[PDB]
């Protein structure tokens, strides 16, 4: 299919096209792009569907991949679908986001296939000897075909796993990050099953990640997500980093968000 992350263009040309006229919002948005443009020259427009936040984050993480992170090296990752679904039968209420090949007879098989794909593609990008080869390959992967959407199934599953872990830690009285307190405080998300039924199952289908779920995404893929929040320009939230205090060895991916549903990718040479 066509690219789901558009070819790059100059960021101020993008701004000039998008934000015309004299409203206060238009002026704020221009100031916001001017801020971004101090560090990045170009922008790639990420498809604005209900996967937008996942697409933006994953595209940029994968396009920057020069290694395979430990969490993807871990043999346990491939074992997780069986362990979790066997333990927590309610995970079978999972809403699939593509049609899987018929070799895949159950949910465990489907999720395992998606995690295997994520691992294989990431490993292959990390092995590439030129940055150019890696962007060619990454581009090809985000072409609106089943492979692309299977990556999001993997990432959503990792988000669910991390949320289960954080919930169970809180239940054992262990220290957890505060974002997880806020995640579970939502009246539609009081436990992991509610998170799945009312939030994760909607992601890619009827809505995108909420603010609090960007923390969960960052934790799930162990990337620090640095977001220029252009709707927050004249406040301290003009950038928000998810999470605030990550391990120093998590890679950083930078995004731009005019609002919470739409993330684009700033780029530079
Ligand atoms: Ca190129
Ligand atoms: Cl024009």
């Amino acid at each position: 299919g066509p690219l789901s992350v558009a070819p790059e263009m100059d960021i101020m040309d993008y701004c000039k096209k998008e934000w015309r006229g004299n409203t206060q919002k238009a002026t704020c948005m221009k100031m916001g792009y001017e801020e971004v443009s101090q560090k990045f020259t170009s922008i790639r427009r990420v498809r604005g569907d209900n996967y937008c936040a996942l697409r933006a984050t994953l595209f940029q993480a994968m396009s920057q991949a020069v290694g395979l992170p430990p969490w993807l090296q871990d043999p346990e990752l491939m074992l997780l679908p069986e362990k979790l679904i066997s333990k927590y039968n309610w995970i079978k209420q999972w809403k699939l986001g593509l049609k899987f090949d018929g070799k895949n007879e159950d949910l465990v098989d489907k999720i395992k296939e998606s995690l295997t794909l994520l691992r294989k593609k990431w490993a292959g990008l990390a092995e590439m000897r030129t940055a150019e080869a890696r962007q060619i390959a990454c581009d090809e992967l985000f072409t609106n075909e089943a492979e692309e959407y299977s990556l999001y199934e993997a990432v959503k599953f990792l988000m669910l796993n991390r949320a289960i872990e954080l919930y169970n830690d809180k239940e054992k009285g262990k220290e957890v990050p505060f974002f997880s307190v806020l995640l579970f405080a939502r009246d539609t998300s009081n436990d992991p099953g509610q998170l799945l039924r009312n939030h994760l199952n909607q992601v890619g289908h009827t809505g995108g990640l909420e603010q609090v779920e960007m923390f969960l995404l960052a934790y799930a893929v162990r990337h620090t997500i640095q977001v220029y929040r252009l709707s927050k320009y004249n406040t301290e939230e003009f950038i928000t980093v998810y999470p605030t205090d990550p391990p120093k060895d998590w890679p950083v991916v930078t995004l731009i968000a005019e609002d919470d549903r739409h993330y684009n990718i700033p780029v530079r040479v």
